[PDB]
């Protein structure tokens, strides 16, 4: 299947999500790096969201509760576009029964070739590239060609 | 927590999903019960949906290809109520490796507690139920009062 | 592989699992639905079992605790025939450690082509349906013959 | 919970199951270690039981295929007490989509302390241990115990 | 793919883990069988190695904490041979949620084909067996040969 | 638990990884980015480093292949310090049976807290960050303290 060569926007949508022990850390992050992110537009699932608007007086599009359908509305607008970075500060070593799957998000963001942040590092090293605030190429594999001629296999 | 009582619309708005080597029972079983679903709103992945326009002359509300994100679409449907029944017809034997992830779909059709048909002859019993084409009352769970607190335990 | 068109009995052989935090609500459930669940045989895990008992004076037969291997009895018993509805009530949001494994359960019943309801919305439309207390035709897939060239293929 | 002494039997019943890919691997270790074997109760899922009977004329007490609820069987049987050994040859670079999971079965002989090979050099060990033809104390951990309690504090 | 037959050490390199709800049992497993344990080389994942040295005065090897890498380093010396027994202590009811998984050292395991006790029945099995403290045959299937002919079908 | 601070090294030590149907992608991304990755030292899996080396004259310090071991040589490497930047170019849609996990891999990245590309864009913008080539400061939650007071409480 073809690999694409796509231009991205100048200005990001930016998705922010933490699982319950990473959201003072996220938090953190956030208020460190305020200058650059608000020049983009900047997403989260709702309690995140709250706490970034309560201690930070921040402007964020809050979607629904991770755990309640927030990570399925964030993964269907990565897949529409919507969405087109990724930040998730996550809980390697004790995450709660509810904490919100990486897997799932960071498959669909795979898909779209997205860039994702899933260590804080990352997110570091993402926010101080020149592509962050500029426009970039990227590159998208044809999943939808070779996904077909599989379906159509099968089904004959 | 506390659990709730909501009542249900007479008209459905109903999601097929079948995994690839289903997608011919599926269209067998909407071909059989077409009198009943015609009386719904019906919705589905990419390319069951249009396996059914094409078979049928369905009248069917077409998302994006299930491993492409459709899933998605339809979880995050259910989580804002644009859904509240969902059909899907799986391979518990062979699956394909992209065929569509039945956990997290269920999981939230259970979050939101909607009937589910995983089996075709779960199937038979809803369409045949007289709560199909009628109002009825379903028990929601407060997930987001308990979540709540227990994030703010963590957070604190 | 073959679909074949199969008749099913009028009195049922019904499994009953709760994860913990779900058995006061399969409790209240089968409160509400005593009469039509008294025209059937009743089995359910050991725990479960008890509290229904104890709580309503219901007869059912015990398996064993569902992760000390009722879950495997109850699977085994879907396989043999013994078990033909299947209703389970889980916890989408914050289940136990040792609280059952639903997929195993669901993929058994799935091979067999049984009723299931895994939300409570869906039991109500089960017990409900007229074909709950009649003769009924199902669909049952011959993964046998599938699994078997398969199996040959592999091994010469 | 409480640790306490079981004695285990002299003649032991002994689960013999292979991936599609280890089926001719276990027939080999089966014919090298007969004499020993038959001193035992042989068990096996559909058709590594089939092989086993057509290429040594071994005397074994056939189940369900394996993926077909014959897994099943074998855990409710290892928790019933029916089985107290497990041979497993299973396949960990390229399993079949409908090869039998390897975590359930492992699972319940753990839950009831059983001697488990899950690689041919660990069945080697197993066979020529003094104990395979004696008797010998094995620890049960008292699980029934703690899971009540557990339960307990849930429900309440 | 081949199977080769190669010829083990006497003298044993043996890895011992434990689930935290594990470690008093493997401690008292190994304190009725450190007159054959301590014939062989022995190493632990961090906390485990310290409890064994403070509790019994044990000469053992200490990795990493399992959970923060030890998990991994074992792996790679199972690769590459610095280990060739598996002893692990498992909880297969009421795990912690940074319990060193089960499942990637079992599959190391099994590719490279050593001695391995998920059970402490196995573990008794083991320490018994005349191969213990013998030179012993085992069957090493050619993995490499089966996954490098995949590797260039897909790659071209 | 207490987060403090460490400063990370100018030059890195950057492991490549490409699931089969990615080593194209990756080889001609190392390609278009050479100027700046011979700066750094270099790690691959056995059969993504060969590859490497021979199509690009790359020195590159191989390991094992990734379903045989490299995959836990990487990850153990990352937790000993061995390796500061993990670049895994995955299959979303249809990975082999043995393709690499991913999971195992970003977790361990995480614990450590180490810049991870798995997207190809993500790549792009790691690799143009002016901290690519500088030194800069990571946050180290400190999980061995926690970790070891909670083993602590359960075996007490
Ligand atoms: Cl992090
Ligand atoms: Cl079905
Ligand atoms: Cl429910
Ligand atoms: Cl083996
Ligand atoms: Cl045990
Ligand atoms: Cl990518």
């Amino acid at each position: 299947p073809r690999r694409y060569k796509i231009f991205m926007d100048k200005k990001k949508r930016i998705a922010l999500i933490a699982h319950d022990r990473r959201k003072r850390d996220l938090l953190e992050w956030v208020s460190f790096n305020l200058g650059t992110l608000s020049k983009h537009e900047l997403y989260a699932t709702g309690t995140t969201g709250a706490l970034l608007q309560e201690k930070l007086g921040l402007k964020v599009h809050r979607l629904k509760s991770g755990p309640l359908g927030g990570d399925q509305q964030i993964g269907a607008m990565i897949a529409e576009g919507k969405i087109d970075v990724l930040i998730f500060f996550w809980d390697p070593l004790e995450p709660q029964a509810h904490d919100v799957d990486v897997k799932a998000l960071i498959r669909i963001a795979t898909v779209y070739n997205i860039p994702v942040a899933i260590t804080r590092s990352t997110a570091d090293f993402l926010i101080s590239s020149p592509l962050m605030n500029d426009v970039y190429e990227k590159i998208q594999i044809d999943y939808e060609e070779e996904l077909e001629r599989r379906i159509r296999k099968v089904v004959e």
